[PDB]
């Protein structure tokens, strides 16, 4: 690839991106507040439970409009992305509820899911250049993170789990390869691809594709202005804050993924700056929106900063490894994203 990481290696497949027995136990032990007793997720007999078909061929997502970028909507596109949405959501509570509890029930139940979608080939017929291929490195992550939590765990069918590894490393590899147009090559989609390939390269002992994920936080801190804007997100009119904001979630997972294999990616700079410049934007810019008219004239939608919103789960990750305060009061209510390992409330957070 050609950067600082290009000869780094994969030391442990079960490092997942949090220690998985330590929380457990903390959770298990601890004296919990009221916020992370709000986080704990609720038990569920997910055995006779049954989840989401994968799509039979081509994976075509419906246009959201009959015609151009909006108008009368198309009936077809509610039901593709909801199928999608709930695959997504059923992985993270999965592996949520397998560290929260430790009960190996979850994590067969995870298994019986993806195996369903590994045997009918999902997540690899599809047109690069259409909206399934960034679908693609939406959920190939959603269920690696989910996977990468119970790699260790003994009560489980070990044939099966290396099936399911194989299938996310052949779809990692292949949406990977396209790269991209003038945009997507390098904006927050080339740091999404990152995270799939820097979480599915750990725990499929790919060393390729684990360097490959990391080269995309070197390419990120290059694509930084002065002040901590991300280049690409500054270009998104009344959607660039929102987007400044979403570049910093796959950026923190391949950072919190790397750490875990014993590699400080946080620390790397690019002409004095790094992620907490990116990271001081952010909470700068929502303290004080005029700070973003030097790029675009249009009202911000500030839509996900509010307590809540999965849009802040990165936040969650880098107070419990940093310590800074929580400038602008939101982690209140807990905060639960699929895309990025589910709750980070649950999972990192510490009173």
């Amino acid at each position: 690839g050609s950067h600082p990481f290009d000869q780094a290696v994969v030391k442990d497949p079960t490092a997942s991106y949090v220690d998985v027995k330590a929380r457990r136990t903390f959770l298990q032990s601890g004296q919990l507040d009221d916020r992370l007793k709000a986080a704990l997720p609720k038990e569920y007999d997910c055995t006779t439970e049954a989840t989401p078909n994968p799509q039979q061929g081509e994976m075509v997502i419906p246009r959201r409009y009959l015609s151009g970028n909006h108008g009368p909507v198309n009936p077809d596109y509610e039901p593709v992305v909801t199928l999608y949405r709930d695959f997504e959501k059923i992985s993270a509570t999965l592996g949520n509820l397998y560290v929260a509890t430790g009960k190996p029930v979850y994590a067969t139940c995870l298994l019986n899911m993806l195996d369903k979608w590994a045997k009918a080939d999902a997540l690899l017929n599809y047109d690069p250049k259409s909206q399934s291929w960034y679908q693609v490195e939406w959920s190939a992550a959603t269920a690696a993170f989910a996977l990468s939590t119970m790699m260790a765990e003994p009560n489980v069918d070990t044939a099966q789990r290396e099936r399911v590894v194989k299938w996310l490393n052949r779809v990692a590899r292949h949406q990977t390869s396209f790269p991209g147009g003038d945009t997507s090559c390098c904006n927050n989609h080339s740091y999404w691809r990152g995270q799939e390939a820097t979480i599915i390269g750990v725990i499929s002992k790919d060393d390729e594709l684990f360097r490959w994920g990391l080269g995309r936080y070197v390419q990120a801190m290059g694509l930084i202005n002065e002040d901590g804007s991300f280049v690409h997100e500054m270009t998104r009119h009344e959607q660039s804050l929102h987007y400044q904001n979403y570049a910093m979630l796959p950026l923190t997972m391949i950072a919190e993924t790397a750490s875990r294999q014993g590699i400080d990616l946080y620390a790397y700079k690019e002409n004095g700056r790094d992620i907490h410049s990116a990271r001081k934007f952010v909470f700068a810019a929502v303290k004080n929106p005029d700070l973003i008219k030097k790029y675009a004239s249009e009202p911000q939608d500030t839509r996900a900063f509010k307590p809540g919103r999965g849009d802040l789960n990165w936040i969650e990750y880098q107070r419990a490894r940093f310590g800074f305060a929580d400038e602008l009061g939101f982690m209140t209510v807990p905060i639960f994203d699929p895309r990025t390992g589910g709750s980070a409330t649950l999972l990192a957070y510490k009173p």
